[PDB]
C-alpha cells in the first residue's frame, strides 16, 4: 500500500503531499479535474537543464500554476474576469418555472403543471436559504489557479475566553495555543510565499495607504490601514508579478527525481467514496480503501494506503464523506451520516459588500506633489509620465500597479477590508473611465456557527460528476445581520474619504456564497461532541482518516481562510508522519 | 543557421513545422504568447514520467466544459484581444462631482485605444489570440471546403485559382484538401447519433425536397472525433499537428519552440523596392522575465494570423503626422484588398410538434434513437421534452452555392442567456449563423500606425473597411434567407431574434498578405513566397485572395502545405 | 439635448446610416450644447398649471 | 465638497432603518433632474448684479 492517499490537488492537498513526500512517504493523489495550467522548471540533474527553454528538453511542466501569470492577463487585466467565470461551477441552482410570455406560440413551452426538467438544477434547494453563488473549481491546483492570493492571519483576542475569536483554539491552554499558531503561521507563510512588500513602489498603493492613514489619524475612532499580505512576488521586470499557486507547493515533486518517484498524481480521477472496515456508528473504525474512477475513456480502482486525506474543498470534502456512508455493493431525501454526525453542520459563509470609486480630482495634485518623505521614486515616475504625456489629465503613470490595502479585523470593527483592484467587467456608462483612478472595496463579514446551518447531500439527485447533489440550508443570525449592516455603513464611510462611487458599482451586497469562503463543513477542534475531527484533523473514531481545507475551520471568521487552512494541513501532516512514517 | 524560422504557432505555423521537420529540416518556431493548454502522449499516466506534454491542446477538451458547455463562452472571451478600439470622449453625467473626469478639451488618454481608427470603417470585433496554438485552442472546428463553380471563368468563386488551367487547378486542390483534412482530422460523422442533429438535418431535407427551389442540408465537417465514451468529443487543435515533433525524440531534436518570444521584425539584405531581396535575420525578443536575439535561418515563414502577419511585415519596413502610417513599398499590396464576412444570427426554440417526431420518428430503422428516447422517457416520465439529457447539439450546414452565396451553420455554440431566455431548456434551442462574403477591393485596407502601438509594442492596426453595393445586396438576401430557414422548424427565442453582428466578429479576416497568380495585385505567389524575396513565405487566412463565406482554416492549411513543399524543394 | 454621431455597428448594411463626414441632422437636438457643461435633465411642462 | 458630504450623509442616514434596494443604491442623478433651476432672471437688492 501507499503511505498516504490524498483526494484533491488544491493547495491543501498539495501541502499534505509536499510534507509527506519530504518525510520519505509514498503518496498517491487523485484529482477529479484536469491539469490545465502549467509553468515549466528545470528538472534537477538533467544535463539539458542549464541550456533549457521553457517546455523544452531539460524542463518539466508543473501543473497548478496561477492563470493570471500569463503575460496577456498582466497586460489586459480586466480580461481575467472571464477566466474566473470560466473556472467556477455553481454548487446548487434551484429550479424555477417562469412563464416566457413572448414565445412564438408554436414552440416547446413549460406550463403550470409540466415544468421543464433541466439538467444542472437542484430540485431540493430552497432558494431562500441557499448559498447561491457558492461554486467550485475542478482542476489541478483547485481554486488556487485563479485566487487573489490574500493571506491574512486570523484574529486572536487578548482575552482567551472572549465571546468571539476568528482563530480557532488548538489547546485549552492560552500560552500553548499561541505557541502552536506562531509556528504554524510561520511555516504556512513560507509554503505559500506571503509578502506585504510587493506593491511598495506603486503610486496608487502608496497614495491610498498613506492618505487613509493620514485621514484616520485625525478621527474620533482611529483605524489602521496596512498592506494586504499577498502570496506573490514582483519580478525582476517590475511590470510583472508572479501570483503564487499550488505549483510552488508541488514544484519539487516534479523537479526532483527522488521525490517524483514517491509521488503519483492521477488527474481526471474522481474519489467516489472511501470504504470503511464497518458501518457501525460510535465505534472505532478505519478506512480500508478509496474507490476511485478514471473519468477519461482510453476504470474503477481500489486504492490502498495506510492513511487517507480528503482535501477536496469545503463542499466536496463533505460530499465524499457523505457518499462514503453508502457502502459499496422520498424524492428529496438526504444521505444520513451517522458515522460522522456533525458532518455538514455549523456551516459558515461570509456576507460581502462591494463598491468601486473614482479617485478625487484633488488627489491628482497629491500625485504631482506628494507631501510624505522618501518618495523620490514616485516623483521621478510622475515626471517621466508628465513629460511623455503632457495632455493626460491623469499624472499617474500608465502601468502603475493597483493598490493592495487592508484594515485588519478587530472586535470593535469585526470584518475584513480589502481596498484594491480585481479584474472587473465595466458597463456602458462605467467603461468610459480610466483604470488608473478606480479603486475597489470588498468587505467580508463573519457568520456565527449554528448547528441548524447545514450542508446536506441528496440521495436521488447528483451533480455533473455523479456525486450526491449538495443542498444548502443557511440562515444568518440576528447578530450576523447587525454586523453586516454596520459593515455596509463602514464601507460607505471609508470609500467616500477618497473617491465617489463609480456608476454601476455603488455599494451593494453580493450573492451569498460569492466569497467562496464556506467553512465548518468538516469542522475540527477540541469539542469532540460538536466536531467532525480533532485538532489534528483526524476524523473521530477513524484511526487513519484525515480532512483538510476551509471546511475544518470551526469559527466564524471574516478574513481569507487559505493561510489558516494551510496551518491545519501542516498540523495534520505532522500527525500522519508521526503515526505512519 | 536553422533551415526554417517560423513566427507563430497556430495551426498554420504548426503545419509548416510538421512538414519541414518531417523532411529533415531544423526548425525554430517563435510564439509571442504562452504555452497554456496541454495534453500528454507517450514517447515513441497523463503528465507523469514516460509521457510527453504537448501544447496547443483544445481548451474545450477539458471534461468540465463537455459537462457545462455554456461555460466555455468565458474561455473564448478570455482568449480574444480586440485589435482596434477607437477613442471616445463620452460625458458620464452621474459621476460624483469631486472625482477625476474627462472634459471636452481634456479627454482621457487611455491605454489600449487607437486614436487613428474611424469607427464607421472599423472591424470593431476583429480580435486575436496569443498563445501556443493561436485561436485553435478555442475554435469551433468547422472545416468546409470552398466553392469552385463549374465554369472556371465564373465572375465569383470562393476557392482561389492555383493555376490558370482548370483541370490542373482542380487536381491540385483535390490533393491539398485531402492532405489538409488528414492534418487537421476533419470528419462529418461525429454527430450522427445525436437526436437533435438528426431531427434538424432530416426535417430540413424533408421540407426543402418539397420546394420549388431545392436546398440541401448536410452535416458540418468538424476537426474532432467522438470518443469511445460517446458523451465526450476530442476537438482538434495544434497539438495534433505538433504531436510527433514532441513524441519522437529524433524529430524533437530538430524542432525548437520559443514561447513568450515576439518576432519583432525581419531584417532584409536591403531596403530598395522592386529589386530582388532576402531576409537576413529575424529580430526576436524574449518577453518573460527570468532581451533581443537575432535568429538566422535559411528561410523565414510569417504565420502570425491575418492581422499580425501583416503587422510583422509592416514593422520590417523599418530598418533596425500623429496619425501617419508605416509605408510598405517593399510589399506594396500588404494590407490591401482585405475581406471579412458579414454575419447574421438568431436562435429558435423548436416547434412543439417536433417533440412528437422525437417520440415517433417517421424515418425507418433508427433503433439508436428510439432506444435513447425510450430510456429517457422511462427514467423522466414527467419531462415534457423527450430528447435525452446529454444529446449532442446539431451540427448542420448548407454548402455555399452561387444561387445562395453565403455559408450556413445550424448548430449550438456556447452562449450566455439573458434573464428572459435562460428559462428555456437547452435541448430545444438551435442557433443559426449565416456568413456572407465581401468582394476584394483595393481601397479596403489594413494599415499600421507609426506612433501608436499595441500592448506588445507592435504597430497598432487600423482598419479601413467599407462593403460594396453588391456585398450589401447579398447581405440583405442572406438575412431574408435566415428568417425563412429558421422559421421552418422553430420560433425566435426572445433576445436572439434575427440580427447582424458587429463587423469582424467572424474572425475570418483575409487578404492581408494575399497570394495568387496576379503578381501585380498580390503580396505573394501561389506558393505563398513574398514577391522579390527568395526566402520569405507567409501563411494564414491573410493569404487567401478571394471573397469567401465559408470557414477559412482548412483552405489556409492547404496553402501551408503548398508553401511547405516549395520550401522543402528549394531549401532541401 | 446635444448632438451625437454614434456608430451603430449592427445596422443592416443596406440601410440609411450616419457616417463620420455626414452625421444625421435631427430635429430636436441642440448643436451648440456642450454636453460637459449641460443640465441634461432640465425640462419644461407646457400646459395650464405648468408643472 | 458639499456634494460629497451630502452623499456621505445620505448613506449614513438611510442605513439606520434599512438596506439599499438592488438597483437603487446610492447615486448621483443627472444634472437638472431636480428642475429647481433658478437665478435666470434674478431679483434682489444689488442692482448691478440682478435683472430685477
Ligand atoms: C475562485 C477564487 C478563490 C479565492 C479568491 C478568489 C476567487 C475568485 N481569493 C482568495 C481566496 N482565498 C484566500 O485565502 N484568499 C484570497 O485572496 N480564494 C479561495 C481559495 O482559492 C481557497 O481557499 C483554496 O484554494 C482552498 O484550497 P483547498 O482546500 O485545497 O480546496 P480547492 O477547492 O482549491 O481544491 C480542492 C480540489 O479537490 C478536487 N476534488 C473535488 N472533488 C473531488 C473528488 N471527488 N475527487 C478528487 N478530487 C476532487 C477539486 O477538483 C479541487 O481541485
Ligand atoms: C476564436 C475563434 C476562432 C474560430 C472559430 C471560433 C472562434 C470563437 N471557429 C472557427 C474558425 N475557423 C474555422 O475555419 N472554423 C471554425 O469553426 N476560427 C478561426 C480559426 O481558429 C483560425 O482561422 C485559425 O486558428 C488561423 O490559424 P493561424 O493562421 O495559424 O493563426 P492563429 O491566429 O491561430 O495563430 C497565429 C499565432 O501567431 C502568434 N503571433 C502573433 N504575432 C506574433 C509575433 N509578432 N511573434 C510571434 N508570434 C506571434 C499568435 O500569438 C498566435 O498564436
Ligand atoms: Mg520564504
Amino acid at each position: 500500500p501507499y503511505d498516504v492517499f490524498i483526494a484533491g490537488s488544491g493547495p491543501i492537498g498539495a501541502t499534505f503531499a509536499k510534507l509527506c513526500v519530504d518525510a520519505n512517504l509514498r503518496v498517491c493523489m487523485v484529482e477529479i479535474g484536469a491539469a490545465d495550467s502549467f509553468t515549466s522548471k528545470p528538472m534537477k540533474g538533467d544535463p539539458n537543464a542549464p541550456r533549457s527553454v521553457q517546455f523544452g528538453p531539460g524542463q518539466v511542466p508543473i501543473p497548478g500554476y496561477h492563470k493570471k501569470n500569463e503575460i496577456e492577463y498582466q497586460k489586459d487585466i480586466d480580461r481575467f474576469v472571464n477566466v474566473i467565470k470560466g473556472a467556477l461551477s455553481t454548487c446548487s441552482i434551484p429550479t424555477s418555472n417562469n412563464h416566457i410570455a413572448t414565445l412564438d406560440p408554436s414552440v416547446v413551452s413549460n406550463s403550470l403543471d409540466k415544468p421543464f426538467i433541466s439538467l444542472g438544477k437542484n430540485p431540493a434547494q430552497n432558494p431562500f436559504v441557499n448559498l447561491g453563488a457558492e461554486a467550485v473549481t475542478r482542476g489541478v491546483g483547485g481554486m488556487s489557479t485563479h485566487w487573489t492570493c490574500a493571506t491574512p492571519e486570523f484574529f486572536a483576542p487578548a482575552d482567551f475566553n472572549a465571546p468571539h475569536r476568528e482563530r480557532p483554539k488548538l489547546s485549552t491552554d492560552a500560552a500553548e495555543d499561541a505557541r502552536i499558531w506562531k509556528d504554524l503561521y510561520a511555516q504556512a507563510k513560507e509554503i505559500i510565499g506571503t509578502s506585504t512588500t510587493e506593491f511598495d513602489h506603486s503610486i496608487r498603493h502608496n497614495l491610498v495607504l498613506r492618505k487613509y492613514n493620514d485621514i484616520f489619524q485625525k478621527e474620533n475612532v482611529i483605524r489602521e490601514f496596512s498592506p494586504l499580505p499577498l502570496a506573490c512576488h514582483r519580478l525582476t521586470d517590475p511590470d510583472y508579478v508572479e501570483w503564487h499557486a499550488t505549483d510552488r507547493i508541488l514544484e519539487e515533486l516534479f523537479t526532483d527525481p527522488v521525490k517524483r518517484g514517491r509521488f503519483t498524481l492521477l488527474t481526471n480521477h474522481r474519489c467516489t467514496k472511501l470504504v470503511f472496515k464497518h458501518y457501525r456508528p460510535g465505534e472505532e473504525n478505519e478506512v480500508d480503501y478509496a474507490l476511485v474512477e478514471d473519468l477519461l475513456p482510453h476504470s474503477v480502482k481500489k486504492i490502498y494506503a495506510r492513511s487517507y486525506v480528503v482535501a477536496c474543498g469545503a463542499v466536496a470534502t463533505a460530499q465524499v464523506l457523505a457518499n462514503s456512508h453508502i457502502p459499496p455493493d422520498e424524492r428529496d431525501a438526504t444521505i444520513p451520516t451517522p458515522l460522522m454526525p456533525m458532518l455538514g453542520k455549523y456551516i459558515t459563509e461570509q456576507p460581502m459588500t462591494f463598491c468601486q470609486v473614482v479617485l478625487d480630482s484633488s488627489l491628482m495634485e497629491v500625485v504631482r506633489n506628494p507631501p510624505w518623505p522618501g518618495l523620490d521614486w514616485w516623483k521621478e515616475k510622475v515626471a517621466r509620465h508628465v513629460e511623455a504625456f503632457p495632455n493626460d489629465p491623469i499624472p499617474i503613470p500608465f502601468r502603475d500597479p493597483e493598490p493592495q490595502v487592508t484594515i485588519k479585523f478587530t472586535e470593535e470593527h469585526p470584518w475584513h477590508v480589502q481596498i484594491h483592484r480585481d479584474a472587473f467587467s465595466y458597463g456602458a456608462v462605467a467603461e468610459n473611465m480610466d483604470t488608473r483612478v478606480i479603486v475597489d472595496y470588498r468587505f467580508f463579514g463573519y457568520t456565527e456557527p449554528q448547528e441548524a446551518n447545514e450542508l446536506v447531500f441528496q440521495q436521488h439527485y447528483r451533480d455533473a460528476y455523479d456525486m450526491p447533489q449538495p443542498t444548502f440550508k443557511f440562515t444568518m443570525s440576528q447578530d450576523d445581520r447587525a454586523r453586516a449592516r454596520r459593515m455596509m455603513d463602514d464601507m460607505c464611510n471609508i470609500a467616500l474619504k477618497i473617491g465617489g462611487y463609480l456608476p454601476g458599482s455603488e455599494p451593494q451586497f453580493m450573492t451569498p456564497g460569492l466569497a467562496l469562503h464556506l467553512a465548518g463543513t468538516t469542522r475540527c477542534g477540541l469539542d469532540t461532541q460538536k466536531t467532525v475531527g480533532n485538532t489534528h484533523c483526524k476524523v473521530h473514531n477513524f484511526n487513519n482518516l484525515y480532512v483538510g481545507g476551509n471546511g475544518v475551520i470551526e469559527t466564524g471568521f471574516a478574513a481569507n481562510p487559505t493561510l489558516t487552512s494551510i496551518c491545519y494541513a501542516i498540523r495534520a501532516s505532522n500527525d500522519i508522519i508521526a503515526k505512519f512514517g
